[PDB]
């Protein structure tokens, strides 16, 4: 029984706090004087960072794990990776995917992720995976907070019954509405599946969750509809889209004019850093684009934008930890957001920005909210993201519920030292 | 006084293996039919990789440490980086310069890296920096085998007397000459300079390592002049072109004549991709280029490539903790080098590969070489690349010289589990 985290950094304020907890929430943080000796029923934060728990705003856990089953993606494209998947969904049951999305929702415990939008493939007449997420969100939530979106993998328009399977999915529970618009065979198809889209969420009042433009075309706008969309129907708040790689290419009057109507909407964006430098580019020889969404301009303008993992060995990402300092760690590289200041603020776009996106409203270190919230064995987020840090603490409803004992290296010179990388 | 490493496994082969050793060096490999115990004199590899150890062949240890110092670099770019780095030069001390080199290079030892080369400022009358180096060199000499680039930054022609400062380095006794033909005033001191580089290098018989258009212009081709001066001297492998970024931007022809003339030569590569991510592209509006020379078409044609870091914590990079694996991680995103294979041997670009670029004779895991090799708890190449891993052990001369003891991470569901991230 926790009664209080001792010895606690907080971003942007000087020396120590003490966090008292009641009732598995937060009831009050209090400024130290000194650093405070440990005792019953304190969790010792040894002068690491607290913030709230990390936040994955986009990961697929239907295809986690199934990297190279039955075959590579060869090419390293978005459009292979849908062909091999296709492949690997037809031999999807119930126990794989239960035990898949398993096996990557405990390395995110692991890595003091509390929250998670998952994408699910709903171009499938069985809705396997989305009826078995369902159930793996209501086994996992005692740890991690997932929400699911019915994602048409295959397009709404361009797949068989892919609108009713896609309404079918929402009545079955699904949080979030997806869609695909550059996937569907016609421009005129993507415009209208954002009409069924939007359509279908305000009939059963759930969130939306755009796949919008993740290709190298110029002319693939379909971001502009999304935030007219959702302007129109007041529901920015409500509405995200994910990836926009195309905006990486579009001319800057043509960006500059969107910009002002993707502030007046109010949505959310989604850049998936990881997999956006892997997949993004492919069909350049030299020199070669790097296909992330316009992030850097984004938050100059105050529109909300936060990082995903999207995808941890699967076909369309041969890699991962589910570890989103290494998501922050390539996405301010790639987005050239390498000033002290900018990576110091970074721990933002993988906390306070993502639960934006989820449209969490118990989330914060703040007294009144829930005690979950997570202990880096850093000195500020430059530091978090420099070195890599494990979580040290993962405290959910007051009650620990993941721990790392940070590695200890040792040089053996003219005596042994040890090494912090400080 | 180790006599055997058990337990190792080996790239590319299969089960586990003993390593005998004697007198410092490695005396026979054997095959082992099972999981041994551990006795008296042996180091237990766990069942965890033995590799040669990690090289570095790019940094600079004179500005290593210094970001920020007294002025940031803005823009992010190279150009700036060379304003801000002459403003910390004016301040260099015989001391500041080796209490830095000597941070980083405990970093380096931690990390497992075993060779290190380091370019150092010789546009400075005063030759500071060159001569506190040539004192670390010696003295960490029983844990790293340096050697130092005499790196004429400001230019050779470009720079008061910058010639004799470059032949005093040679003659004080640096191991390698360098040049940086893009940032001389005009075209033609840079290919002068190139003459005069080789010229002093064959007179004092040492190695060449040109900073080599590292710049986004396509008509930046003093590599041309590098690997033809290289072949006329029929000294390839005692020469190195590093970054050569200005390759990202050439048009496919030239590049396919060119790369005629690079395999004949025989010359080396080193690419950045840490640094070249971030300093690359910043001219661009968007689309933005990636900006790393053409690693993947270097190593389908055969030629020898390798990463480096370059830079840690100062005018051009604001991170870093000396890590090869975080660079390697960063490198096959970049390039876009990740088919399994290609990722499982990737652990190559930052060993062997490096190992040759530094023309060491003395390097890998055989009878007869000194027993330098590192263990990775990891079980294969793709394994420790994935999972960011420390080096278990570093091993020199037989003695063990670094430690680390990995983290250890819990999740508490039902019940306590262990998390491997496997
Ligand atoms: C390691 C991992 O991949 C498997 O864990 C088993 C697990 C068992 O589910 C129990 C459920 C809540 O009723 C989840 O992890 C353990 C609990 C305590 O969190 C999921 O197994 C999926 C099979 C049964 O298809
Ligand atoms: C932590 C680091 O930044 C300082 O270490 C001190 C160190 C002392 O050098 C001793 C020499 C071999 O004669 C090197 O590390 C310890 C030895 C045992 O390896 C270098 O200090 C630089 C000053 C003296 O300008
Ligand atoms: N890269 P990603 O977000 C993963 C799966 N399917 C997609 O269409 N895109
Ligand atoms: N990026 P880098 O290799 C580091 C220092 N000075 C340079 O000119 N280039
Ligand atoms: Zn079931
Ligand atoms: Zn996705
Ligand atoms: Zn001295
Ligand atoms: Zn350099």
């Amino acid at each position: 029984a926790l009664q209080t985290i001792i010895n606690a950094r907080l971003p942007g304020e000087e020396g120590l706090w003490q966090i008292h907890l009641q009732d598995g929430k937060i009831s009050a943080i209090d400024a130290q004087s000194g650093v405070m000796p440990i005792t019953e029923n304190s969790l010792d934060a040894e002068q690491g960072l607290v913030i709230p728990p990390f936040v994955e705003p986009h990961i697929h856990l239907d295809t986690t794990q199934t990297a190279g089953q039955p075959n590579w993606n060869q090419s390293g494209t978005l459009f292979e990776g849908i062909e091999r998947w296709a492949e690997r969904k037809a031999l999807l049951t119930h126990d794989d995917v239960k035990q898949r999305a398993w096996q990557t929702l405990k390395w995110q415990i692991a890595n003091g992720i509390q929250h998670v939008r998952t994408h699910v493939d709903v171009s499938d007449a069985t809705l396997t995976a989305l009826k078995a997420m369902l159930e793996v969100k209501q086994e996992v939530a005692p740890w991690i907070d997932l929400q699911i979106v019915a994602f048409p993998q295959e397009g709404i328009l361009s797949y068989p019954n892919g609108e009713a399977l896609l309404e079918e999915a929402l009545r079955l529970g699904a949080d979030v509405v997806g869609a695909i618009p550059h996937f569907e065979f016609t421009r005129e198809y993507g415009v209208e599946s954002l009409h069924k889209t939007f359509a279908l969420a305000q009939k059963y009042d759930r969130l939306i969750d755009v796949h919008c433009d993740e290709i190298d075309d110029e002319q693939s706008r379909f971001v502009e509809t999304v935030a007219a969309l959702a302007h129109h129907e007041g529901m920015g708040a409500r509405v995200t889209a994910s990836h926009t790689t195309a905006m990486h290419s579009y001319n800057g009057a043509y960006t500059s004019r969107l910009f002002r109507l993707l502030k007046m909407s109010g949505i959310n964006f989604v850049a998936n850093p990881l997999v956006n430098i892997h997949l993004q580019g492919r069909f350049d020889t030299y020199p070669k684009r790097r296909g992330i969404t316009r992030v850097k301009e984004m938050l100059e303008s105050g529109i909300n934008v936060c990082f995903g993992h999207d995808d941890v060995f699967d076909p369309w990402y041969p890699l991962g930890t589910a570890n989103m300092l290494q998501v922050l760690h390539m996405g301010l590289h790639v987005c050239q957001l390498m000033g002290y200041g900018q990576i110091n603020d970074g721990l933002n776009l993988i906390t306070h920005h993502s639960a934006r996106t989820l449209n969490l409203q118990d989330y914060g270190i703040a007294a009144g909210n829930s005690a979950n919230l997570i202990i880096l064995p850093a000195e500020n987020g430059f530091d978090a993201l420099r070195r890599q840090v494990p979580v040290r603490y993962s405290v959910r409803g007051g009650k620990v519920i993941a721990s790392t004992q940070p590695a200890q290296t040792t040089v053996y010179l003219e005596q042994p030292e040890a090494i912090d990388y400080k």
